[PDB]
């Protein structure tokens, strides 16, 4: 499993990603003047800004009146008075440049790779008979980027290394460093406002301080450091260490003056330099392996030559190379491991990798699908602890969101809208009126995120986590919903204003944004109430609160099937402004939610399928990814493969179609431009095709493509504390292994009759209603199913 | 006439070239982090090396014996003992980086251009309603690269600028500077030998020293300089000035201790900073215009939209857009003005623009076609003084070549082989045996170069130049030829060993390199003798020498027509190892030489046409350029257009075919990679299609394509001291205007009867055969010819 090339990267999307959750780098593999793009996941512009809007509360009753009177045009216009500032932006830390003294021409067979089994990037090339090798990785245990350089001939390693950055900074020197203060404001890439990048006076800025420290250890030759960088002369081998830090305090959610980044980096560099290279690399391998090796997937032998570069592989084989599908699957797990380790910030639109001052859409946390999508594979793909950064980010939003709910809406609980940043902005964006209400006015970000808090529990069954962390936040989110819901003329509970993520409805020759009770709103709120009810009972508390949520849920405006036989996206059967809109917000209840299933709502389930069909199989990287899981839920394995085929389409940096999804040379997901959400949904989608556990039973191979004849997957997790392994041959399940962390009744759905054994002895299983079979499992024991 | 793009360059071959003959720059036009690749035309690796080989003189008689015995294999092997070192390399000075503080996103309509009428690069873009403009040019009068930056709003111009380089250097600070010593050795890009880049120890190094100096003048805001570069904060307008120099002494051909680069740049910088920006620009425009406006070409209105980017223009129209053809023509003149001003070094393989440490083929002076090609348009396109740098370089070669002639061959005169560098290496390359004799052993470099010395006289007729500069060198070249020539069995004069540039001949399956008296040898020698004879007579001297050259010439082995009816490339009718070889060395007598014409050798002339036919119309950019003029001499305008069409093929930097000629996005010629010879041949070829004067008469429209129905050209020069203007309509010459700097008899050849008038009065003309007509012209007067 490698992403490789026989040529150095020319474009950032051809570079190789490495990271330890906090520090990130993109390796180009250039022969002479190497560039290693750097990132520190807390490096953002700004500080906690006054984002709430009291005027929102003032106009709320009027906008609702307008909506009730179907004066959508006036309602959309007035909603521009219920907005807030655009969030801040994720900044590019800088570059690590290494100038080799041997020229840029090499002998044939140049090679660079990222090995997903080791998380190590290797670069090799030869000049005049002398072989040079490079090993680069970002170690979590020793908190640093490591670059190991070697020459096959003694004394043939000479270079100059130094840091640089697009951000205002000052450099200085036994280490080479850079430091400064982040800008206090950066306008989103799409908002062409005057003075897009603003630095405060270096004496009073509220921007966070940052610091980068580069050190080197030479084996042979000499080493010196001056204004021009680190100079290694006549060595044979050398190791470069880089550490970065900021004044951002994850506990307060704000910059802290008492936090000195230069002291943190020097502490980090001094520590790593005391360990030998082999020790450092081995500590990294052991750390990485414990997470990566939890899951093993095999869909068959790869039909592509082993020497082929990944870009040619994608273009010439696509999803036809089952080895490429496996690589894609594991790439998602790899990227989560390298961008979302506990204690670090959750992966943003670009994980942690970004080279642009004004990155696309601020490279922030987009809460109307993208941020959530980033974590869809956390639980199922056995990276549960990697969900923590989001969980803790949600705790912060819950804290900030309480004030937003109070000020903008006069409601209890907490709310979050469609965009959030490092600071945890919970108020809507749109710079108080500039943004389009179809996407700017959306108060369901918090309601959606509660699902992640809950899923962390459904998968791990940790009562303490639920009681002390999850439930409290989930409950507060539900309270806000109880206040956000209002009775309509008919007496049903609805939301108003209400929008369906980025999709306008049309009447006549016009398109409108806001109306009342969109299907996403109703689905998300219903799901939140359900999860809260389940949580409360599990904890045997809030008997009355449960009643209130039950009554409210019962009073929600019922979902509807439109004249096209499709699940209606709005409370009225309006015409879509775009029948192929990339978002499928009204299907959130099918996936990632579980509100609507063939069992729970047969007619709504089928109608949802019709909506998906009308929507089509095209879209951005993330849209394709969403549809993969949706169709997996619909049990259409062949359609899943088709969408998988579409995402495995080589996209280039000069792509002109704004919504042409795919992947770049380095397999990074393409919106375009680079958007990591697609990588995470591809991974989650694949798991959902092989295993599902949201309907009260473990269903095996729910959506296996007819072309995936033989294979296996080991280490997937299922709700209820289950870890599952399964294998198949000739397109049919042949063997399953289940281990539960809890003694309970296990229920499974297989298409063929299976016998159960534990320690080789038969286990009694009741073949219930359908092909569903339940049986008792004891915590820790391994149960095997055979035909 | 512009080369423009609506996008900043991502590749070097998309960047815009500017220069003043000595200082060169490639402008990318990037929005935030701008890169301006720098060059100083005397910055090369090494120093005068011990390149001659006395052993060559010892094996000369043996090799001659082996060849006579037709032991070609043993001869080729032994010729490896008659070689020398590979030349040194042209180095990349470094970069001028400008970090803007406004982010990288701009509003629609980004624009960058190189206006050939002003020699100025302009870049414009708008951010948040503020427009930023940049004007860059390299001024000859004020010896510096100038970068003018403006912002439409007060205080909105802030940036950091600094220099960097891939060469070993040290930086230091009111100006920001970098300096160092060039390596003492750089191996050619194609020679993969151990330790490709070698720097001498600083205590004894003989490499030249170099210095780059950057200064800034701000209008508004503040300015400061430190280790991080020049910092302009809150200004409105600013001008950056860059100057570079080396210890290379052009008069001695070697580095000079007394020539302090740092002092030369500070003098230049201090001086320019004292002048106002408007003053600086106008001095530049005045200087530039005086050279560029000498020639005007019109082939009709361009069919491409005025706002089209050049790369798209080439791709979509090619030679069909006559406007693009005009641009291609003038670009060649532009590049000569920017790369070869009096006092600077002659245009090398890449003019003066190079970013690579080990540039392709050392970006040196390749004398078996390329170097000569660079100056093909110097005379005919009215840029005679720009020929001087080549003339002076030839003077140096004649000096160094005398030692080579004596040591390697025991001959009089001087010799030059196929590769030369700044140091003026006149000895063969091939690292004493490594190189292939088919290209390494070729002692006709100087013999060919004498043609340029002579042409500077044929066109300008400066007797003092001929008597004191050209003739002495020409004669010394002929003297070498008299000694290099030996008698064969039949008593004919031949050369041995002899090679035909890069092409081997076959005998059975095997390919051989050396033989005796190749056609190029015989052609170049004869032309040299012919030119010397005509020079001696014009000077009325060396009556005895003339007879000696006349007799020798008459004893040269006659040229032959092969079994395919083709002009034989070798003295024996051998099989070609490659029927489509890119070189056409045996046709040098057709063009650029004038030895073989329909009048001088009708049968040979025809056979040469067959040879060309067999060779094909494909090839590298230079091959195509050569074929343009050859077909122009064959008077096949339509065929000339086919070749022109072939060169106007957009090539991209990832072109896999090593010999696919064309042009890059910035109209730079493609070999590939970038090779300027193609640009110069294209310009010269086009001129040769409209006017010829090598046969004793000014022939008008000798090879006009049928598609070039109407147009005109003004400012072309003809041998004999003539400046010509001519216009045509409906495919036929309609008007000609001639001005002679010499009172003499003028002979013209028009394919249509013309009337002659001067200041109103009819001028008597005497009709001759083949459409010719002669008439008397008085120095300075303008003679107009009408149908």
């Amino acid at each position: 499993l490698k992403i490789q090339f026989d040529f150095p990267a020319s474009f950032w999307t051809e570079a190789l990603p490495i990271g330890n959750g906090n520090l990130g780098a993109m390796v180009f593999g250039k022969v002479e003047k190497e560039r290693i793009a750097l990132n520190e996941d807390t490096l953002w512009s700004g500080y906690p800004k006054d984002w709430n809007n009291p005027k929102a509360k003032e106009v709320l009753p009027k906008v609702r009146e307008l909506i009730a009177q179907e004066k959508y045009e006036e309602a959309d216009q007035l909603s521009r008075d219920m907005m807030g500032p655009y969030t801040q932006s994720y900044l590019p830390f800088g570059d690590l440049n290494i100038f080799m003294d041997h020229g840029q021409v090499v002998a044939p067979h140049y090679h660079r790779e990222l090995d997903l089994s080791t998380g190590i990037v290797t670069v090799t090339y030869t000049i005049g008979g002398v072989q040079y090798t490079r090993e680069l990785f970002v170690t979590y245990p020793d908190r640093a980027i490591v670059v190991r350089l070697t020459a096959s001939k003694e004394g043939f390693l000479s270079f100059r290394a130094k840091l640089d950055s697009l951000l205002r900074h000052v450099s200085s020197v036994e280490h080479y460093t850079i430091s400064g203060t982040a800008p206090e404001h950066v306008s989103p890439s799409y908002y062409d406002e005057e003075n897009p990048v603003r630095y405060g006076h270096p004496d009073m800025s509220q921007g966070m301080t940052f610091h980068g420290r580069l050190a080197a250890v030479n084996e042979g030759g000499s080493l010196k450091v001056d204004a021009d960088g680190l100079h290694v002369m006549g060595a044979t081998c050398a190791t470069l260490y880089f550490s970065a830090s900021t004044s951002f305090d994850p506990s307060t959610g704000a910059s802290c003056l008492e936090r000195d980044p230069s002291l943190r980096t020097i502490e980090t560099i001094k520590a790593i330099c005391k360990r030998g290279y082999k020790e450092i690399v081995n500590r990294h391998l052991e750390d990485y392996t414990k997470l990566f090796n939890r899951v093993s997937l095999h869909l068959g032998e790869s039909i592509a030559p082993a020497d082929m570069s990944t870009d040619q592989r994608i273009k010439e084989y696509g999803s036809r190379d089952l080895g490429l599908v496996e690589l894609l699957f594991q790439y998602g797990r790899y990227l989560m491991i390298a961008s979302s380790r506990p204690g670090t910030q959750p992966a943003n639109l670009q994980g942690i990798w970004n080279e642009e001052t004004r990155a696309p859409w601020s490279s922030n946390y987009t809460l109307n699908i993208n941020a959530e999508m980033n974590y869809w594979p956390a639980e199922t793909c056995n990276l549960a602890e990697l969900h923590k950064p989001l969980i803790h980010f949600i705790e912060r939003l819950a804290a900030n969101g309480k004030k937003t709910a109070e000020i903008n809406y006069g409601a209890r609980g907490w709310v979050a809208h469609h965009n959030a940043d490092l600071w945890g902005q919970t108020a809507p964006v749109g710079d108080f009126g500039h943004g389009d209400p179809v996407w700017a006015f959306w108060p369901m970000g918090g309601v959606w995120l509660t699902q992640h808090l809950w899923e962390h529990y459904t998968f791990g069954e940790d009562e303490a986590y639920l009681r002390d962390t999850a439930y409290p936040i989930m409950k507060e989110a539900a309270l806000f919903c109880l206040d956000w819901l209002i009775e309509n003329e008919a007496g049903y509970l609805v939301t108003s204003p209400s929008t369906s993520p980025e999709q306008r409805f049309r009447i006549g020759e016009k398109g409108y944004a806001v109306s009342s009770a969109t299907t996403m709103d109703l689905s998300l709120i219903a799901e939140c109430f359900d999860n809260c009810i389940q949580a409360a009972k599990r904890l045997s508390i809030d008997e009355d609160f449960v009643k209130a949520l039950s009554d409210a849920k019962q009073r929600l405006l019922p979902l509807q099937i439109g004249k096209r036989g499709q699940l209606q996206e709005w409370s009225n059967d309006f015409e879509d402004e775009d029948v192929h809109h990339r978002h499928v917000s009204h299907l959130v209840g099918i996936y990632p939610g579980r509100l609507i299933t063939e069992q729970s709502a047969p007619n709504l389930f089928e109608a949802a399928k019709t909506s998906l069909e009308i929507r089509g199989d095209e879209g951005t990287g993330w849209s394709l990814g969403w549809k993969i899981s949706l169709w997996a839920r619909f049990k259409d394995g062949n359609r899943c493969e088709r969408l998988l085929s579409n995402m495995l389409t080589l996209i280039k940096e000069d792509e002109s179609m704004q919504h042409r999804g795919g992947v770049y040379a380095n397999l990074f997901g393409a919106h375009p431009p680079f958007q990591i959400d697609g990588n995470f949904s591809a991974t989650a989608g694949i798991a959902e095709m092989l295993l599902q556990s949201h309907q009260g039973y473990l269903e095996f191979l729910p959506a296996l493509p007819d072309s995936w004849k033989d294979g296996y997957v080991k280490g997937l997790r299922g709700r209820g504390g289950y870890e599952v392994d399964l294998a198949w041959t000739n397109g049919a399940l042949v063997k399953v292994e289940i281990v539960s962390t809890k003694t309970q009744t296990c229920e499974v759905l297989t298409r063929i009759s299976m016998r159960i054994t534990e320690s080789g002895e038969e286990v009694e299983g009741d073949v219930l209603d359908s092909g569903r079979m339940s049986f008792q499992v004891e915590k820790g024991k391994r149960y095997v199913l055979n035909r």
